[PDB]
């Protein structure tokens, strides 16, 4: 009965799958890109060539652009 | 005279009973779907197809659709 | 010369008294209920039948609509 | 070297000197009153009659009405 | 290979050298006037003869009105 | 299999490197310049000879000029 990490485990199928998501910010600002990288606190966000840092505390959603089977 | 887990017991019962709730955001959007899954920081929605990773900082209020008897 | 725990005996007595408060959010949205339960993090208002789950970061104010003699 | 208790001292002498405040939220609000009592998270102010529960998230800037001497 | 501490060098430098600063808000609103004291979360701003204790989590930039020289 | 300091590894490399970056606000106020330093919550930003403290709470994004080969 422990917790699973959802949220790692959401992060991590998204960026091994390279699954392209939508990050939505709290100003409305919506972002596209893969999950290159993450940790406790951003997303590298890569789409293309550009690469961005995205604080998840700017973040309310993210919407992955094909089903994940969460690892 | 212990404080009772009651974000946990109240997103831990949606789930198990999968009842259809309201999440609204900071910036007045609103999404719906079942809770699939939740974690300390974020909030898995499902909505027929489609999953939502929603971080609770972004949350404002849950609305169950279904009165919760929260276990 | 201990700190008393003011957020946890305004809101334990407001829920133990069954007033009726105002919950003010961060989006000039105004909540009316009785604090039925209350968390760390959260705090469940409940208005006639409706349920609703209050992300206590997403809260400017409460007010009482009776005075509380805090306990 | 001991660094001061700047936060608790400035709300700890207004509280005991029952100076007017003005508390300004980040959504523009101002409220007036004094600080009958303070926690870590929280500032209850009273206006004549009425108390309001402060979430300290929720403000920008506190405003003394007297200049505070703090102790 | 220690981190240096930024944020309060920064802060105490100001304060010491009694320089200006321009702090930003969330909100657009912008303050003015000297470091007089600072903690872990807040900051005590003095403009001549008035004080404004600044939460820091209200805070999105400060610019200060002379270069430092960061101690 | 431990997790990588992605947002560390992210700033310094830009600092080491002097890559220009845009750091986004969450108000939609966007900065421009050189890391020159930073610590666990806040950013130290130059842009020729003006100095800006940037706190990370108040940043969704930034975006480096160069790619930037994290180190």
């Amino acid at each position: 009965h422990m917790p699973y990490k959802l949220q790692e485990s959401f992060l991590n199928t998204a960026r091994k799958k390279r699954v392209k998501v939508s990050v939505y910010l709290v100003n409305g600002v919506r972002l596209q890109g893969r999950i290159r990288s993450f940790d406790l606190f951003t997303i590298l966000l890569e789409d293309g060539k550009q690469q961005t840092l995205v604080y998840k505390h700017a973040i309310t959603t993210i919407v992955p652009h094909e089903r994940l089977e969460i690892e």
